[PDB]
């Protein structure tokens, strides 16, 4: 010490760190990464919950992204922008549980509202390191402290053999939340808040938010919630025990392994092993299904999210919700025969109702053809861009509109302040087909800020766009209301009410309020298709 | 003697009545014995035809009603009394009427045959609505019309029995079809050119005879208002009219024979009187003595029958009103008046539910509730009150009408359909109600072209351009005008177009799809649910 940069040496509860000052476009940020909150979950650690990090010697170097949880890798189309934004940018590891915070440069004088982000993917994949979530946009424009953590995923973060000790399941929410507290002690060191946390995620990762809603021992960590495109509730985000157990049991056999002896004999077998069998476990041919994630284990989540949603009391706790225009259509490229990124995906009916029992493998025959009842237009029963656009919608609903529409219901009408949105714009830089739309992730690079970046290609409208969304985000962190409390000039966000059940578009034209989360279409999903699956 | 009043036929010679109709006279041969009278021992017995007369039959006057129940609901109500008997009852009932123009037709004139509703149970061809004359006297039309017995008397059937076979009411209407094919040349008519219409329990008579091998020489086009073969009401298997008949015969006191000779016996009031009494569940647009699928008359279910049927050298007109359901509602659903708004809460609409799908298991009736309910607007009750009636009214006659348009569209029949939503000026009936159940019927019959009525003038022009589409339709199997250039034209329902028209005081819209997403809940859906449980 001496030589460096004296605005960028800071210490935490395990000691001294040296951060980097990084460029964005309106000045310098202040960069911590790579900062370990947790000893390595490895050898005997494997699907052990997290222990802290142990305090290290010297002057920890955190200015690069360490290691990504190991995961499973798309390889669906190789080199293909649209696939491989998603995938790890940095080597593989079982040592995987750092984190990353971007702060104002030199770092904000007075406590600072904080943003921890939790990414998405199946929770079989992400990374916390990924260009899509470079917080030094957030940091510098809105002044915000940005965390981000990794956290383990896919067979090492879920796999459960549930009521063990060796494998209780849910780790990979447990290294959240061990990360969550790592910000509660060490935040006011970067000049954050810890007294104004808000929790947002994405797809698995807006499902993990919502969890830390519902569990106890979390609801002491943050303030506020955002959830994007995933909740607890629905068809896709856990399972239960007896389907863990049977999963683990399963990939087990596969590669080669009392739970004690099984497990034992999981920790023995190499980290690509368990990556190359674990989709091979689930029960049908599916999309929007991960074969391990959360499971109701009657301790870190006490009871279904469907029944803590529909019991729970919210009144302390605003969230932000919201979905995308096109939330199926990712999904249907990766395992709907007809559907490619590389046509127009024109699908005949036939492979309109197989596709309907891939994207709701659970259904009994009554229940898929109420769905493709639903869902065909008949008048045109027949159009191939009808049924194609009706396969996305689907899938889109099924697995998350509707947990969408049915969580702010729920919460709105206990207590919680609730503010609902559908992201409408497609980015001029995206790379899938048009028919696609604005498909699930794509509203992520807007919110962090991406636009800003004058190298990127975005247009000036989308610049001005994603400032927007950037100050509806943090003005909601910092207020729990993402309305500009000195602009009333600008068309105002309500909240959503079970009432009056008001959400608002976000695109390039000002906010427009509708009303109606696709409210009969999710009467079907939420009310009736529970109702069909019993009989 | 006026000669053009003096007509000879297979029985022997009538004498009928000018009247006046507002362009002129008109020749009305009324109460015209189509049959033997059913009494006696030919009660629940085929009607057999009439033993010819001596002298001059006096054609002058509507016969009596077929004995039937008298509605009671809203007393000296025009609304109600409108389709009540405006004849004295009787089971001696099977006569038929005949309007033609004056001087009678110097050519063979397409024949139009009117087969009344009412459920059934109820019903005459003297009725104001189902006058004659303005189509005889504007569209130069052979209107007829006939009685058929209704009720126990029509349709109470012991299946499998010699002297209570079911579907007697049908075979009435059939032998006034026999009348027409043998006599109606007698009156200028052609027995080649007949179309049937009917509304209602009058449609799906018509659907039936459509049906029925036996009648089908005797029409060659169909028009069904508001009603159908097929769909919840119109039939009952033979096991459900055995036991409505059973039944009956224990609520009044009585081995087949030994059962139907008791039944004979009885005044034909005190089987009115227990007549509603036989229905499996508390209902609304359910009937107690309707056709029987007997295995003879109707050879398999109507739905059986129009999804296997040939239908190519057939024309339809088929079509529903605006409101179908809302005039079945203040007839057992709670919360429900002509007298007032009839908002109505949550807890009625599915309680209304029960009533309006009386066959729904506890979830069928929760998948309509579920499908009906405007989520957005949840407990609304002007949203509840107007999808109550569109429940009925899809359930009952608009789901029904759109599979039969399909089925026979699909199958060779040249198919026009229609929606009719224009409300009479001088309805009875409250503004929620909106075009109900019946109040077409008076327009297409031309009744605003009669100046007393005190319609408005745009709405006998409407009245005007219906009876011309129904007589184009007659003559020719199209409703379009063949000499008029501009219009739009009326185009063939298809499945693949599923193209209607709209009936109103505005030119035909052409609209696509009645009813499609929700009708394929009733029509594709529900089968499946309430079979699988
Ligand atoms: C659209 O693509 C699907 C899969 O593509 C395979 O990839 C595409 C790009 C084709 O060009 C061909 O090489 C392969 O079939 C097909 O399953 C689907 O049928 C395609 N749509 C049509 C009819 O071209
Ligand atoms: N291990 C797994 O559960 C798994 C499940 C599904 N996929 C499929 O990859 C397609 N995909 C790619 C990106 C995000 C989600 C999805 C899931 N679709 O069902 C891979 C691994
Ligand atoms: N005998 C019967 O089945 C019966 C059924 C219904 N009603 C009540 O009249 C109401 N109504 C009046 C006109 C046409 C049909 C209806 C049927 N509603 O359920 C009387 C007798
Ligand atoms: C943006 O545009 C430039 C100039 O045409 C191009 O060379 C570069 O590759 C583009 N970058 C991205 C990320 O699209
Ligand atoms: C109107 O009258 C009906 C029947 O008398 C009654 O049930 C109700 O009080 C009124 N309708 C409603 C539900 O407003």
């Amino acid at each position: 010490e001496g030589r460096e940069d004296p605005q960028l040496l800071v210490r935490v509860r395990g000691g001294q760190l040296r951060g980097i000052r990084l460029k964005a476009p309106g000045g310098p940020v202040s960069a911590f990464l790579g900062i370990p909150f947790a000893e390595p979950p490895v050898g005997s650690r494997r699907f052990m919950p997290p222990e802290p990090k142990r305090p290290w010697s010297g002057v920890l170097d955190a200015t690069t992204f360490q290691n990504v949880c190991y995961q499973y890798v798309d390889t669906l189309y190789p080199g293909f922008e649209g696939t491989e934004m998603w995938n790890p940018n940095r080597e593989l590891s079982e040592d995987c549980l750092y984190l990353n915070v971007w702060t104002p440069y030199p770092r904000p004088a007075s406590p600072t509202p904080v943003l921890i982000w939790i990414y998405g993917g199946g929770f079989y994949s992400g990374a916390a390191s990924l260009d899509v979530y470079d917080g030094r946009f957030l940091a510098q424009v809105e002044g915000a402290v940005l965390v981000s953590m990794n956290y383990r995923v896919g067979t090492f973060g879920f796999l459960a053999l549930p009521g063990s000790r060796e494998a209780p399941g849910n780790v990979g929410l447990l290294d959240q939340r061990l990360a969550l507290q790592w910000v509660q002690e060490n935040i006011a060191a970067f000049g954050g808040d810890p007294m104004s946390v808000t929790l947002f995620g994405e797809s698995a990762g807006a499902a993990s938010v919502g969890m830390h809603i519902l569990s106890l021992p979390s609801r002491s960590l943050f303030h506020r919630a955002v959830l994007q495109s995933g909740t607890p509730n629905g068809p896709w985000a856990t399972v239960s025990a007896g389907e863990a157990r049977r999963r683990a049991t399963l990939l087990a056999r596969l590669v080669g392994c009392n739970d004690t002896e099984l497990i034992a004999c999981l920790r023995t077998r190499p980290a690509q092993d368990l990556v190359d069998h674990e989709w091979h476990v689930l029960p049908q041919e599916s999309i929007f299904r991960f074969s391990f994630v959360p499971v109701v284990d009657g301790d870190f989540l006490s009871d279904t999210p469907e029944a803590l949603i529909n019991t729970g009391d919210f009144q302390d706790l605003q969230v932000l919700v919201g979905v995308v225009k096109d939330e199926g259509s990712y999904f249907l490229v990766y395992g709907v025969p007809g559907f490619s990124k590389d046509n127009e995906s024109l699908i005949s009916r036939a492979q309109f109702l197989a596709g309907v029992r891939i994207g709701v493998p659970q259904a009994s025959d009554l229940a898929a053809e109420a769905v493709v009842l639903h869902y065909t237009d008949w008048l045109h029963p027949e159009d191939p861009t009808h049924l194609r656009d009706a396969m996305s919608a689907v899938v889109g609903d099924h697995n998350v509109v509707c947990p969408v529409a049915q969580l702010a219901g729920r919460l709105a009408a206990q207590g919680a302040r609730v503010y609902a949105y559908i992201f409408e714009h497609r980015a001029s830089t995206l790379t899938w087909p048009l028919w696609m739309g604005v498909p699930h992730g794509y509203e992520i690079e807007f919110i962090f800020g991406l636009p800003l970046d004058p190298s990127l290609n975005y247009t000036t409208e989308e610049r001005i766009f994603a400032q927007r969304l950037m100050k509806y985000w943090t003005n909601f962190a910092r207020t729990g209301d993402p309305n500009d409390p000195r602009d009333s000039k600008s068309p105002q966000w309500p909240p959503y009410t079970t009432a009056a059940q008001q959400y608002v578009s976000l695109n390039l034209k000002p906010l427009e309020v509708r009303r109606g989360l696709r409210a009969q279409t999710c009467a079907f999903w939420n009310r009736f298709l529970p109702k069909l699956l019993s009989a």
